[PDB]
Protein backbone atom coordinates (compact mmCIF):
# COMPACT_ATOMS: atom_id res chain seq x y z
CA UNK A 1 0.00 0.00 0.00
CA UNK A 2 1.12 3.84 -0.33
CA UNK A 3 2.89 5.29 2.67
CA UNK A 4 1.03 8.39 2.10
CA UNK A 5 -1.86 9.58 -0.09
CA UNK A 6 -1.75 13.24 -0.13
CA UNK A 7 -4.89 15.79 -0.83
CA UNK A 8 -2.71 18.62 -2.30
CA UNK A 9 -3.53 20.81 0.81
CA UNK A 10 0.16 22.42 1.81
CA UNK A 11 2.49 21.40 5.39
CA UNK A 12 2.16 24.54 7.17
CA UNK A 13 4.12 26.54 9.62
CA UNK A 14 2.82 27.48 12.72
CA UNK A 15 5.65 30.33 13.04
CA UNK A 16 8.10 31.90 11.76
CA UNK A 17 11.28 30.47 9.83
CA UNK A 18 14.30 31.26 9.36
CA UNK A 19 17.00 29.14 6.75
CA UNK A 20 20.06 30.94 6.96
CA UNK A 21 22.59 31.66 9.85
CA UNK A 22 21.85 34.76 10.85
CA UNK A 23 25.08 37.28 10.99
CA UNK A 24 25.83 37.16 14.85
CA UNK A 25 29.23 38.87 16.49
CA UNK A 26 28.94 35.60 19.17
CA UNK A 27 28.41 33.11 16.64
CA UNK A 28 30.50 34.19 13.94
CA UNK A 29 33.70 33.86 17.11
CA UNK A 30 32.35 30.33 16.37
CA UNK A 31 32.49 29.53 12.91
CA UNK A 32 32.92 32.42 10.25
CA UNK A 33 31.14 31.02 7.44
CA UNK A 34 27.98 31.27 8.13
CA UNK A 35 26.62 30.88 4.57
CA UNK A 36 27.46 26.80 5.06
CA UNK A 37 24.83 27.19 8.19
CA UNK A 38 20.76 26.42 7.31
CA UNK A 39 17.91 25.67 8.74
CA UNK A 40 15.21 23.46 7.05
CA UNK A 41 11.78 24.97 6.57
CA UNK A 42 8.28 23.96 5.34
CA UNK A 43 9.08 25.40 1.96
CA UNK A 44 10.74 21.68 1.47
CA UNK A 45 7.99 19.72 2.61
CA UNK A 46 6.69 19.07 -0.83
CA UNK A 47 10.27 17.47 -1.68
CA UNK A 48 10.27 15.35 1.52
CA UNK A 49 6.65 14.63 0.63
CA UNK A 50 7.82 12.76 -2.59
CA UNK A 51 10.79 10.90 -0.89
CA UNK A 52 8.63 9.57 1.91
CA UNK A 53 5.70 8.67 -0.50
CA UNK A 54 5.98 5.17 -1.76
CA UNK A 55 4.07 1.41 -2.36
CA UNK A 56 5.14 -1.13 0.28
CA UNK A 57 5.62 -4.78 -1.20
CA UNK A 58 6.19 -7.07 1.83
CA UNK A 59 6.68 -10.87 2.07
CA UNK A 60 7.59 -12.92 4.66
CA UNK A 61 9.36 -16.52 5.15
CA UNK A 62 10.39 -19.11 7.39
CA UNK A 63 13.31 -16.69 9.04
CA UNK A 64 10.97 -14.18 9.25
CA UNK A 65 8.48 -16.58 11.32
CA UNK A 66 11.47 -17.81 12.94
CA UNK A 67 12.74 -14.97 14.95
CA UNK A 68 9.24 -13.61 15.17
CA UNK A 69 8.12 -16.38 17.70
CA UNK A 70 11.63 -15.92 19.69
CA UNK A 71 10.84 -12.49 20.48
CA UNK A 72 7.27 -13.47 21.46
CA UNK A 73 8.86 -15.94 23.74
CA UNK A 74 10.78 -13.60 25.50
CA UNK A 75 8.14 -10.69 25.43
CA UNK A 76 6.21 -13.18 27.76
CA UNK A 77 8.94 -12.70 30.50
CA UNK A 78 7.62 -9.35 30.83
CA UNK A 79 4.72 -7.79 33.17
CA UNK A 80 4.33 -4.39 32.97
CA UNK A 81 1.93 -1.84 34.83
CA UNK A 82 -0.37 0.75 33.42
CA UNK A 83 0.71 3.95 34.57
CA UNK A 84 -1.81 7.06 36.51
CA UNK A 85 -2.84 10.15 34.85
CA UNK A 86 -0.31 11.72 37.59
CA UNK A 87 2.81 9.77 36.38
CA UNK A 88 1.61 10.28 32.71
CA UNK A 89 1.43 13.77 33.27
CA UNK A 90 4.93 14.28 35.02
CA UNK A 91 6.53 12.53 31.74
CA UNK A 92 5.42 15.31 29.80
CA UNK A 93 7.59 18.02 28.45
CA UNK A 94 6.41 21.97 29.87
CA UNK A 95 6.85 23.22 26.26
CA UNK A 96 4.77 20.24 24.59
CA UNK A 97 2.83 20.75 21.86
CA UNK A 98 -0.94 22.61 23.44
CA UNK A 99 -4.42 20.44 23.20
CA UNK A 100 -6.82 21.71 20.76
CA UNK A 101 -9.39 21.50 23.56
CA UNK A 102 -8.14 24.39 25.41
CA UNK A 103 -5.38 23.42 27.65
CA UNK A 104 -1.42 23.01 27.22
CA UNK A 105 1.63 20.87 28.57
CA UNK A 106 1.98 23.45 31.86
CA UNK A 107 -2.16 22.51 32.82
CA UNK A 108 -1.01 18.59 32.22
CA UNK A 109 2.08 19.08 34.27
CA UNK A 110 -0.02 21.06 37.28
CA UNK A 111 -2.73 18.45 37.13
CA UNK A 112 -5.06 21.32 35.65
CA UNK A 113 -8.85 20.07 36.14
CA UNK A 114 -9.35 20.97 32.72
CA UNK A 115 -6.56 18.85 31.44
CA UNK A 116 -7.32 15.94 33.54
CA UNK A 117 -10.75 15.40 32.65
CA UNK A 118 -10.25 15.76 29.14
CA UNK A 119 -7.93 12.82 29.30
CA UNK A 120 -10.17 10.94 31.25
CA UNK A 121 -12.14 10.99 28.31
CA UNK A 122 -9.84 10.56 25.62
CA UNK A 123 -9.09 7.26 27.77
CA UNK A 124 -12.67 6.11 27.93
CA UNK A 125 -12.97 6.76 24.32
CA UNK A 126 -10.28 4.25 23.62
CA UNK A 127 -12.06 1.61 25.82
CA UNK A 128 -15.33 2.17 24.07
CA UNK A 129 -13.93 2.71 20.68
CA UNK A 130 -11.36 0.68 18.88
CA UNK A 131 -11.67 1.87 15.03
CA UNK A 132 -11.87 5.31 14.45
CA UNK A 133 -9.16 6.80 13.23
CA UNK A 134 -7.19 9.43 15.21
CA UNK A 135 -6.63 12.80 14.07
CA UNK A 136 -2.98 13.53 13.97
CA UNK A 137 -0.91 16.91 13.11
CA UNK A 138 2.07 16.75 10.61
CA UNK A 139 5.01 19.52 10.49
CA UNK A 140 8.04 20.05 8.87
CA UNK A 141 10.83 20.27 11.19
CA UNK A 142 12.83 23.37 11.70
CA UNK A 143 16.66 21.63 11.86
CA UNK A 144 19.92 23.23 11.17
CA UNK A 145 22.74 21.37 8.80
CA UNK A 146 25.77 22.36 7.17
CA UNK A 147 25.83 22.19 3.18
CA UNK A 148 27.43 19.34 1.70
CA UNK A 149 29.25 20.77 -1.21
CA UNK A 150 30.20 17.04 -2.50
CA UNK A 151 26.34 15.50 -2.52
CA UNK A 152 24.40 18.74 -3.99
CA UNK A 153 21.42 20.43 -2.65
CA UNK A 154 20.17 20.72 0.97
CA UNK A 155 18.37 18.08 2.96
CA UNK A 156 14.44 19.28 2.95
CA UNK A 157 12.37 19.20 6.23
CA UNK A 158 11.78 15.88 8.26
CA UNK A 159 8.21 15.77 9.13
CA UNK A 160 6.83 14.70 12.29
CA UNK A 161 3.24 13.40 12.67
CA UNK A 162 1.98 13.58 15.90
CA UNK A 163 -1.68 12.95 17.94
CA UNK A 164 -3.20 15.18 19.76
CA UNK A 165 -1.85 15.92 24.00
CA UNK A 166 -4.46 14.15 25.34
CA UNK A 167 -4.15 11.01 23.42
CA UNK A 168 0.09 11.46 24.55
CA UNK A 169 -0.52 10.97 27.85
CA UNK A 170 -3.19 8.22 27.42
CA UNK A 171 0.14 6.64 25.40
CA UNK A 172 2.10 7.00 28.61
CA UNK A 173 -0.26 5.15 30.51
CA UNK A 174 -0.46 2.45 28.48
CA UNK A 175 2.64 1.84 27.09
CA UNK A 176 5.23 4.22 29.02
CA UNK A 177 6.00 0.87 31.38
CA UNK A 178 6.00 -1.63 28.64
CA UNK A 179 8.30 0.41 25.92
CA UNK A 180 10.65 1.38 28.84
CA UNK A 181 11.32 -2.37 29.48
CA UNK A 182 10.31 -4.43 26.47
CA UNK A 183 12.94 -4.11 23.82
CA UNK A 184 16.31 -4.87 26.59
CA UNK A 185 14.18 -7.96 27.40
CA UNK A 186 13.49 -9.05 23.68
CA UNK A 187 16.54 -7.98 22.15
CA UNK A 188 19.13 -8.65 24.58
CA UNK A 189 22.41 -7.32 24.37
CA UNK A 190 21.78 -6.04 20.58
CA UNK A 191 19.27 -3.15 22.00
CA UNK A 192 21.28 0.51 21.87
CA UNK A 193 19.50 2.73 24.23
CA UNK A 194 20.56 0.55 27.39
CA UNK A 195 24.15 1.98 27.00
CA UNK A 196 26.08 5.34 27.98
CA UNK A 197 28.53 6.39 25.23
CA UNK A 198 31.04 4.29 26.81
CA UNK A 199 29.57 1.31 27.64
CA UNK A 200 28.36 1.34 23.24
CA UNK A 201 32.19 1.49 22.68
CA UNK A 202 32.67 -1.09 25.11
CA UNK A 203 29.92 -3.58 23.30
CA UNK A 204 31.19 -2.54 19.82
CA UNK A 205 34.86 -3.53 21.06
CA UNK A 206 33.99 -6.45 22.67
CA UNK A 207 31.98 -7.77 19.66
CA UNK A 208 35.11 -7.01 17.38
CA UNK A 209 37.14 -8.69 19.37
CA UNK A 210 34.94 -12.11 19.57
CA UNK A 211 35.31 -12.46 16.21
CA UNK A 212 38.22 -14.15 14.57
CA UNK A 213 38.05 -12.62 11.29
CA UNK A 214 35.82 -9.39 11.88
CA UNK A 215 33.93 -7.72 9.49
CA UNK A 216 30.83 -5.25 9.88
CA UNK A 217 28.57 -2.82 8.11
CA UNK A 218 25.89 -0.49 8.88
CA UNK A 219 22.65 -0.66 7.24
CA UNK A 220 20.83 2.34 6.33
CA UNK A 221 17.16 1.84 5.33
CA UNK A 222 15.97 3.75 2.97
CA UNK A 223 13.16 6.33 5.20
CA UNK A 224 12.78 3.30 7.29
CA UNK A 225 9.24 5.32 9.09
CA UNK A 226 7.67 4.93 5.49
CA UNK A 227 8.98 1.37 4.78
CA UNK A 228 6.81 0.26 8.18
CA UNK A 229 3.88 -1.68 7.19
CA UNK A 230 0.12 -2.37 8.25
CA UNK A 231 1.83 -5.81 9.31
CA UNK A 232 4.31 -4.32 10.76
CA UNK A 233 2.60 -2.90 13.45
CA UNK A 234 0.13 -5.26 13.89
CA UNK A 235 3.12 -7.78 14.40
CA UNK A 236 4.83 -4.73 17.15
CA UNK A 237 0.79 -5.07 18.64
CA UNK A 238 1.06 -8.78 19.11
CA UNK A 239 4.47 -8.39 20.99
CA UNK A 240 3.25 -5.88 23.19
CA UNK A 241 0.00 -8.38 23.92
CA UNK A 242 2.57 -11.00 24.83
CA UNK A 243 3.15 -9.19 27.94
CA UNK A 244 1.51 -9.59 31.60
CA UNK A 245 -0.88 -6.35 31.14
CA UNK A 246 -3.94 -4.98 32.83
CA UNK A 247 -7.57 -5.74 30.92
CA UNK A 248 -7.63 -1.60 30.26
CA UNK A 249 -3.82 -1.97 29.37
CA UNK A 250 -4.46 -4.64 26.50
CA UNK A 251 -7.62 -2.91 25.51
CA UNK A 252 -6.30 0.76 25.34
CA UNK A 253 -2.91 -0.55 23.11
CA UNK A 254 -5.32 -2.84 21.12
CA UNK A 255 -7.15 0.51 20.53
CA UNK A 256 -3.95 2.85 19.68
CA UNK A 257 -2.61 0.48 16.95
CA UNK A 258 -5.93 -0.16 15.34
CA UNK A 259 -6.70 3.52 15.60
CA UNK A 260 -3.49 5.70 15.44
CA UNK A 261 -0.29 3.13 15.00
CA UNK A 262 -1.53 1.54 11.96
CA UNK A 263 -2.31 5.24 10.48
CA UNK A 264 -5.05 7.69 9.99
CA UNK A 265 -5.26 11.01 8.75
CA UNK A 266 -3.03 14.16 8.57
CA UNK A 267 -4.34 17.71 9.57
CA UNK A 268 -1.98 20.83 9.28
CA UNK A 269 -1.87 23.68 11.33
CA UNK A 270 -4.36 25.43 9.55
CA UNK A 271 -6.69 22.42 10.25
CA UNK A 272 -6.82 21.31 6.84
CA UNK A 273 -6.55 17.65 5.90
CA UNK A 274 -3.34 17.10 3.72
CA UNK A 275 -3.97 13.40 3.42
CA UNK A 276 -3.66 9.82 5.28
CA UNK A 277 -0.67 7.95 6.38
CA UNK A 278 -0.48 4.16 6.47
CA UNK A 279 3.66 3.81 7.84
CA UNK A 280 4.80 4.62 10.85
CA UNK A 281 4.08 7.83 12.45
CA UNK A 282 6.99 9.59 13.33
CA UNK A 283 6.11 11.22 16.72
CA UNK A 284 3.91 9.01 19.34
CA UNK A 285 5.03 6.92 22.13
CA UNK A 286 5.92 3.94 19.88
CA UNK A 287 8.10 5.08 17.62
CA UNK A 288 11.56 4.21 18.65
CA UNK A 289 10.07 0.66 20.22
CA UNK A 290 8.64 0.28 17.50
CA UNK A 291 11.38 0.99 14.92
CA UNK A 292 13.64 -1.05 16.96
CA UNK A 293 12.14 -4.52 17.42
CA UNK A 294 11.00 -4.47 13.52
CA UNK A 295 14.50 -3.37 12.48
CA UNK A 296 15.64 -5.91 14.53
CA UNK A 297 13.16 -8.79 13.64
CA UNK A 298 14.51 -8.11 10.01
CA UNK A 299 17.87 -7.82 10.32
CA UNK A 300 18.26 -11.04 12.47
CA UNK A 301 16.13 -12.84 9.67
CA UNK A 302 18.22 -11.30 6.39
CA UNK A 303 21.60 -12.85 8.58
CA UNK A 304 19.73 -16.11 8.40
CA UNK A 305 18.61 -15.73 5.12
CA UNK A 306 22.28 -14.62 4.10
CA UNK A 307 24.07 -17.35 5.87
CA UNK A 308 26.00 -14.33 8.15
CA UNK A 309 28.61 -16.40 10.08
CA UNK A 310 27.86 -15.08 13.86
CA UNK A 311 26.24 -12.22 12.91
CA UNK A 312 25.75 -9.52 16.47
CA UNK A 313 23.33 -6.59 15.79
CA UNK A 314 23.54 -3.21 17.43
CA UNK A 315 19.63 -1.74 17.37
CA UNK A 316 18.68 1.60 18.03
CA UNK A 317 15.30 2.09 16.07
CA UNK A 318 15.92 2.75 12.16
CA UNK A 319 19.75 2.37 13.13
CA UNK A 320 21.51 -0.73 12.95
CA UNK A 321 24.53 -2.51 12.83
CA UNK A 322 25.83 -5.55 11.78
CA UNK A 323 29.05 -7.64 13.12
CA UNK A 324 30.28 -11.19 11.90
CA UNK A 325 33.02 -13.45 10.87
CA UNK A 326 34.35 -12.81 7.57
CA UNK A 327 34.11 -15.33 4.66
CA UNK A 328 36.13 -13.47 2.51
CA UNK A 329 36.42 -10.09 0.58
CA UNK A 330 34.41 -11.42 -2.68
CA UNK A 331 32.31 -13.59 -0.11
CA UNK A 332 31.26 -10.84 1.99
CA UNK A 333 30.38 -8.26 -0.84
CA UNK A 334 28.15 -11.67 -2.11
CA UNK A 335 26.45 -12.20 0.99
CA UNK A 336 25.86 -8.20 2.59
CA UNK A 337 23.72 -7.97 -1.40
CA UNK A 338 21.57 -11.79 -0.18
CA UNK A 339 21.32 -9.68 2.76
CA UNK A 340 20.01 -6.27 1.11
CA UNK A 341 17.74 -8.57 -1.05
CA UNK A 342 16.34 -9.92 2.16
CA UNK A 343 15.64 -6.96 3.65
CA UNK A 344 14.25 -5.55 0.89
CA UNK A 345 11.43 -8.13 0.27
CA UNK A 346 11.34 -7.68 3.91
CA UNK A 347 10.19 -3.82 3.35
CA UNK A 348 13.12 -2.42 4.58
CA UNK A 349 15.10 -1.13 0.70
CA UNK A 350 18.31 -0.05 1.20
CA UNK A 351 19.40 3.81 1.00
CA UNK A 352 23.25 3.71 0.85
CA UNK A 353 24.16 -0.02 -0.41
CA UNK A 354 26.11 -1.80 2.89
CA UNK A 355 29.72 -1.82 2.24
CA UNK A 356 31.75 -4.73 4.31
CA UNK A 357 34.01 -2.78 6.48
CA UNK A 358 37.46 -4.90 8.45
CA UNK A 359 38.38 -1.48 10.64
CA UNK A 360 35.95 -1.17 13.41
CA UNK A 361 37.26 2.86 13.86
CA UNK A 362 35.59 3.19 10.17
CA UNK A 363 31.94 1.80 11.00
CA UNK A 364 29.19 4.53 11.81
CA UNK A 365 26.68 3.96 13.80
CA UNK A 366 23.74 6.15 15.22
CA UNK A 367 26.42 8.90 13.49
CA UNK A 368 29.46 8.25 16.11
CA UNK A 369 32.43 5.47 15.78
CA UNK A 370 35.08 4.30 18.06
CA UNK A 371 38.51 5.93 18.35
CA UNK A 372 41.39 6.41 20.10
CA UNK A 373 43.28 8.30 22.27
CA UNK A 374 45.64 8.14 25.41
CA UNK A 375 44.91 8.39 29.15
CA UNK A 376 47.35 10.76 31.55
CA UNK A 377 49.67 7.40 31.67
CA UNK A 378 50.09 7.46 28.24
CA UNK A 379 48.41 4.30 27.42
CA UNK A 380 45.94 3.75 24.52
CA UNK A 381 41.80 4.18 25.42
CA UNK A 382 38.88 3.81 23.44
CA UNK A 383 35.88 6.25 23.43
CA UNK A 384 33.08 7.53 21.41
CA UNK A 385 33.10 9.83 18.80
CA UNK A 386 31.50 12.02 15.68
CA UNK A 387 32.02 14.29 12.53
CA UNK A 388 31.61 17.22 14.86
CA UNK A 389 29.98 19.72 11.73
CA UNK A 390 26.45 18.90 12.94
CA UNK A 391 27.42 19.79 16.25
CA UNK A 392 29.17 22.42 15.68
CA UNK A 393 26.54 24.07 12.99
CA UNK A 394 23.95 23.82 15.47
CA UNK A 395 26.02 25.19 18.23
CA UNK A 396 26.18 28.49 16.38
CA UNK A 397 22.60 28.31 15.35
CA UNK A 398 21.73 28.25 19.76
CA UNK A 399 24.27 31.01 20.13
CA UNK A 400 22.89 32.98 17.68
CA UNK A 401 19.09 32.45 18.43
CA UNK A 402 16.90 31.46 21.49
CA UNK A 403 15.95 27.63 21.69
CA UNK A 404 14.57 26.02 24.43
CA UNK A 405 15.89 22.84 24.31
CA UNK A 406 20.37 22.86 23.29
CA UNK A 407 21.66 20.12 21.18
CA UNK A 408 25.40 22.20 22.52
CA UNK A 409 24.77 21.00 26.27
CA UNK A 410 23.52 17.02 25.26
CA UNK A 411 26.49 17.06 23.18
CA UNK A 412 28.92 18.13 25.68
CA UNK A 413 27.83 15.39 28.19
CA UNK A 414 27.42 12.50 25.08
CA UNK A 415 30.63 13.01 23.58
CA UNK A 416 32.93 14.79 26.44
CA UNK A 417 36.07 13.38 25.76
CA UNK A 418 36.11 14.08 22.41
CA UNK A 419 39.08 16.94 20.81
CA UNK A 420 36.35 18.98 19.51
CA UNK A 421 33.60 18.83 22.37
CA UNK A 422 36.65 19.84 24.90
CA UNK A 423 38.41 22.23 23.00
CA UNK A 424 35.33 24.03 21.29
CA UNK A 425 31.69 23.74 22.90
CA UNK A 426 33.32 23.52 25.93
CA UNK A 427 35.42 26.66 25.70
CA UNK A 428 32.90 28.51 23.88
CA UNK A 429 29.66 28.37 25.82
CA UNK A 430 31.49 28.20 29.32
CA UNK A 431 32.78 31.80 28.40
CA UNK A 432 28.83 33.00 26.95
CA UNK A 433 27.36 31.55 30.63
CA UNK A 434 29.97 33.74 32.47
CA UNK A 435 29.32 36.77 30.22
CA UNK A 436 25.51 36.23 30.83
CA UNK A 437 26.33 34.99 34.29
CA UNK A 438 23.86 32.04 33.21
CA UNK A 439 26.23 29.63 34.73
CA UNK A 440 23.21 28.42 37.40
CA UNK A 441 20.23 28.49 35.26
CA UNK A 442 19.46 24.89 34.62
CA UNK A 443 18.79 24.11 30.41
CA UNK A 444 16.91 21.81 29.01
CA UNK A 445 18.27 18.93 26.29
CA UNK A 446 17.85 15.65 24.91
CA UNK A 447 19.58 12.26 25.66
CA UNK A 448 18.03 9.33 23.60
CA UNK A 449 14.86 11.44 22.41
CA UNK A 450 14.16 11.86 26.22
CA UNK A 451 14.30 15.59 27.63
CA UNK A 452 15.88 16.35 31.14
CA UNK A 453 16.82 19.69 32.45
CA UNK A 454 20.27 19.66 33.20
CA UNK A 455 22.73 22.33 35.18
CA UNK A 456 25.63 23.35 33.29
CA UNK A 457 27.81 23.87 36.60
CA UNK A 458 26.93 19.96 37.29
CA UNK A 459 29.11 18.91 34.41
CA UNK A 460 32.37 17.95 36.10
CA UNK A 461 30.36 15.15 38.36
CA UNK A 462 28.13 14.08 35.28
CA UNK A 463 31.36 13.79 33.17
CA UNK A 464 33.47 11.60 35.52
CA UNK A 465 30.34 9.41 36.57
CA UNK A 466 29.36 8.82 32.63
CA UNK A 467 32.94 8.66 30.92
CA UNK A 468 35.44 8.29 34.25
CA UNK A 469 37.92 11.17 34.86
CA UNK A 470 39.94 10.03 32.12
CA UNK A 471 37.73 12.28 30.40
CA UNK A 472 39.21 15.43 31.54
CA UNK A 473 43.26 14.40 30.49
CA UNK A 474 42.50 12.36 27.39
CA UNK A 475 45.63 13.40 24.68
CA UNK A 476 47.10 12.43 21.68
CA UNK A 477 44.22 11.91 19.64
CA UNK A 478 44.04 9.43 16.76
CA UNK A 479 45.29 11.04 13.09
CA UNK A 480 42.40 10.21 11.24
CA UNK A 481 40.38 12.13 14.36
CA UNK A 482 42.63 14.93 14.03
CA UNK A 483 42.59 15.21 10.14
CA UNK A 484 38.18 14.96 10.83
CA UNK A 485 38.23 17.80 13.10
CA UNK A 486 40.64 19.47 10.59
CA UNK A 487 38.58 19.28 7.62
CA UNK A 488 35.62 20.86 9.56
CA UNK A 489 36.75 23.56 11.05
CA UNK A 490 38.72 24.60 7.81
CA UNK A 491 35.01 24.24 5.92
CA UNK A 492 33.02 25.89 8.90
CA UNK A 493 35.89 28.65 9.41
CA UNK A 494 36.43 27.57 12.64
CA UNK A 495 39.60 29.02 14.64
CA UNK A 496 42.28 26.86 15.22
CA UNK A 497 43.91 25.27 18.76
CA UNK A 498 45.51 28.40 19.36
CA UNK A 499 42.64 30.51 19.90
CA UNK A 500 40.32 27.83 21.66
CA UNK A 501 43.32 27.32 23.89
CA UNK A 502 43.96 31.37 25.02
CA UNK A 503 40.08 31.39 24.73
CA UNK A 504 40.28 28.56 27.35
CA UNK A 505 42.61 29.63 29.83
CA UNK A 506 40.97 33.18 30.19
CA UNK A 507 37.87 31.20 30.60
CA UNK A 508 39.62 28.96 33.12
CA UNK A 509 40.66 31.72 34.78
CA UNK A 510 37.69 33.46 35.70
CA UNK A 511 36.06 30.33 36.55
CA UNK A 512 38.17 29.77 39.23
CA UNK A 513 38.05 33.09 40.09
CA UNK A 514 34.49 32.59 41.36
CA UNK A 515 34.58 29.62 43.46
CA UNK A 516 32.23 27.47 44.14
CA UNK A 517 30.80 25.01 41.53
CA UNK A 518 32.28 27.63 39.19
CA UNK A 519 35.94 26.69 40.33
CA UNK A 520 35.18 22.95 39.95
CA UNK A 521 34.31 23.88 36.11
CA UNK A 522 37.26 25.71 35.64
CA UNK A 523 39.91 22.91 36.61
CA UNK A 524 38.58 19.61 35.56
CA UNK A 525 37.18 20.94 32.19
CA UNK A 526 39.95 22.94 31.32
CA UNK A 527 42.76 21.69 32.70
CA UNK A 528 43.96 20.76 29.03
CA UNK A 529 44.24 24.24 28.49
CA UNK A 530 47.40 24.89 30.73
CA UNK A 531 51.02 23.87 31.24
CA UNK A 532 51.05 24.04 35.04
CA UNK A 533 48.16 21.09 35.44
CA UNK A 534 46.26 20.40 38.48
CA UNK A 535 45.57 17.07 40.28
CA UNK A 536 42.01 15.93 38.82
CA UNK A 537 40.81 13.66 42.08
CA UNK A 538 37.69 12.27 41.93
CA UNK A 539 34.96 14.68 42.95
CA UNK A 540 32.46 13.50 46.13
CA UNK A 541 29.51 14.61 44.04
CA UNK A 542 30.10 11.87 41.38
CA UNK A 543 30.21 9.43 43.75
CA UNK A 544 26.37 9.71 44.55
CA UNK A 545 25.31 10.42 41.29
CA UNK A 546 22.60 8.22 39.83
CA UNK A 547 22.57 8.42 35.92
CA UNK A 548 20.81 5.39 35.29
CA UNK A 549 17.28 6.17 33.87
CA UNK A 550 19.58 8.05 30.95
CA UNK A 551 20.54 5.02 29.15
CA UNK A 552 17.56 2.67 29.75
CA UNK A 553 15.07 2.94 26.39
CA UNK A 554 15.04 5.18 23.63
CA UNK A 555 12.29 7.88 23.52
CA UNK A 556 12.44 9.90 20.34
CA UNK A 557 9.00 11.26 18.54
CA UNK A 558 7.58 10.06 21.96
CA UNK A 559 7.21 13.43 24.06
CA UNK A 560 9.13 12.21 27.21
CA UNK A 561 10.54 14.34 30.09
CA UNK A 562 12.55 13.12 33.14
C1 LIG B 1 42.65 19.73 13.89
C2 LIG B 1 44.13 20.18 13.90
C3 LIG B 1 44.44 21.08 12.71
O1 LIG B 1 44.42 20.91 15.10
C4 LIG B 1 44.36 20.27 16.30
C5 LIG B 1 45.26 19.22 16.63
C6 LIG B 1 45.20 18.53 17.85
C7 LIG B 1 44.22 18.93 18.79
C8 LIG B 1 44.13 18.21 20.10
C9 LIG B 1 44.80 19.10 21.23
C10 LIG B 1 44.59 18.59 22.66
C11 LIG B 1 43.10 18.59 23.07
C12 LIG B 1 42.85 18.27 24.57
C13 LIG B 1 41.32 18.48 24.67
C14 LIG B 1 41.09 19.67 23.72
C15 LIG B 1 42.34 19.94 22.91
C16 LIG B 1 45.00 17.10 22.86
C17 LIG B 1 46.49 16.96 22.82
O2 LIG B 1 47.06 15.83 22.31
C18 LIG B 1 47.26 18.02 23.28
C19 LIG B 1 46.65 19.33 23.65
O3 LIG B 1 47.37 20.28 23.97
O4 LIG B 1 45.29 19.45 23.63
C20 LIG B 1 43.32 19.97 18.46
C21 LIG B 1 43.37 20.65 17.25
F1 LIG B 1 42.53 21.64 16.93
Amino acid sequence: SMSYTWTGALITPCAAEESKLPINALSNSLLRHHNMVYATTSRSAGQRQKKVTFDRLQVLDDHYRDVLKEMKAKASTVKAKLLSVEEACKLTPPHSAKSKYGYGAKDVRNLSSRAVNHIHSVWKDLLEDTVTPIDTTIMAKNEVFCVQPEKGGRKPARLIVFPDLGVRVCEKMALYDVVSTLPQVVMGSSYGFQYSPGQRVEFLVNTWKSKKNPMGFSYDTRCFDSTVTENDIRVEESIYQCCDLAPEARQAIKSLTERLYIGGPLTNSKGQNCGYRRCRASGVLTTSCGNTLTCYLKASAACRAAKLQDCTMLVNGDDLVVICESAGTQEDAASLRVFTEAMTRYSAPPGDPPQPEYDLELITSCSSNVSVAHDASGKRVYYLTRDPTTPLARAAWETARHTPVNSWLGNIIMYAPTLWARMILMTHFFSILLAQEQLEKALDCQIYGACYSIEPLDLPQIIERLHGLSAFSLHSYSPGEINRVASCLRKLGVPPLRVWRHRARSVRARLLSQGGRAATCGKYLFNWAVKTKLKLTPIPAASQLDLSGWFVAGYSGGDIYH
